[PDB]
């Protein structure tokens, strides 16, 4: 049976999977789970994924509950032998390493900030604290791109798909003026046809956050091309 | 080209690597980085790993900066044909899925709690809040164990190595009395020869935390 993706496109790791699905032309059934309405706590979804998170993939009997496993699984099954999840061991470990940076560092910090806004309202968030935490992530990505054209080496990999969605989300709030390699790379990602899959959920996330958090992102921060 | 592991055994993900190294008899050069003195911010280590994190593995030209990548790399290089990192795709994805649960959920929540102690001091941490978050992780793992002896299936895998160290660290503070499957799994893990590599750093973490957090674990 074809893969089933439980999704809310406002989430950047969901959008990373949508980008890969578009890039490889994978036929997938989409099932919406509204994270802001709490539909991830519905009894049936909880039984399927006790972490109450999207993206969740059901592909036959395999149930994957983390975007990075979903990206690797889909690459192995639909980009067999390809370069998104490279064949050579060291290149593949480099991609894996950056997927884990996205999980453990970039997304961890973006989620900390966004959840603070939802729970507290923007006016009651220590924005400076989160600006420091997220600028630190910018600095690290800039260091990676000083030595490499894409995040994990000379060509597009799963690492770029995973990182660009969260980066575009962080950059709704924090400008990239001081980060020329990151700007160049983000601009290049924005030219990819697959990036069209990031645009709609990024904008829906912007709308939802401004309403739920009672604020406006600074329009000047987002890199637009 | 022998691997170099930058480490501080108080960190649970470091201990997961130490356990794999012992399990697989891997010859590694250890380099101590003292996280509680901020040696992870020294210019040369920061140039090597801008995330200023341990474990960091240098294996020739490859620089790995996340325990889960290190576990997979070492299994692939030193345990081809083993059950720790299964060859069969669905089995391997299942292990990978639980490794990411450890990274994204169990360790995130344990790090949030421990970070809040070191920063705010134990007396000022909202312990009930962290107890709710970390007990939720216990509940999930109890369900993962419903129809398997180990986290990812019938056999020991990298997922068990990654989870046991953080679990043993959470369990300094929160008991497993209420989780029969988790308590039995944890007790089985402690009977493995490789589990000896977890003991020293867990006790050093307790000592360091109780001193820096000015409290004592109920353990
Ligand atoms: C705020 C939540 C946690 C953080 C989530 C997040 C975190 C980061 C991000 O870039 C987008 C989102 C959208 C959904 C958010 C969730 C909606 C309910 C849940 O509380
Ligand atoms: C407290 C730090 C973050 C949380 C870290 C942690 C987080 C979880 C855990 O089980 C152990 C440790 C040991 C080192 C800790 C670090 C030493 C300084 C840093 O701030």
């Amino acid at each position: 049976p074809k893969p089933i993706l439980y999704y809310d496109e406002r989430s950047p790791p969901v959008r990373s999977c949508l980008m890969l699905i578009k890039l490889l032309d994978i036929d997938v059934e989409l099932r919406f789970v509204n994270l802001f309405k709490g539909e991830q706590f519905q009894k049936d979804f909880l039984a399927l994924n006790p972490q109450h998170s999207v993206p969740t993939l059901v592909h036959g009997d395999l149930v994957l509950t983390d975007s990075h496993a979903i990206l690797i699984h889909l690459a192995e099954k639909f980009d067999e032998g390809g370069s998104l999840w490279p064949q050579e061991h060291a290149e593949r470990m480099k991609v894996l390493n950056l997927l884990l940076f996205e999980c453990s560092f970039l997304f961890r910090r973006d989620s900390d900030f966004m959840s603070a806004i939802v729970r507290q309202g923007f006016a009651n968030v220590d924005v400076a604290h989160h600006e420091r935490k997220l600028t630190e992530a910018y600095i690290i990505m800039e260091r990676y791109l000083e030595n490499s054209d894409f995040m994990a080496g000379p060509q597009l990999t799963l690492a770029d798909l995973s990182i660009v969605t969260t980066l575009s989300t962080v950059n709704l709030m924090f400008p990239l003026s001081q980060f020329p390699r990151l700007r160049r790379w983000f601009t290049a990602m924005q030219q990819l046809d697959a990036y069209e899959a990031n645009c709609s959920g990024l904008e829906k996330l912007r709308q939802t956050m401004e309403s739920v958090g009672s604020f406006q992102f600074p329009s000047s921060s987002a890199v637009v091309t």
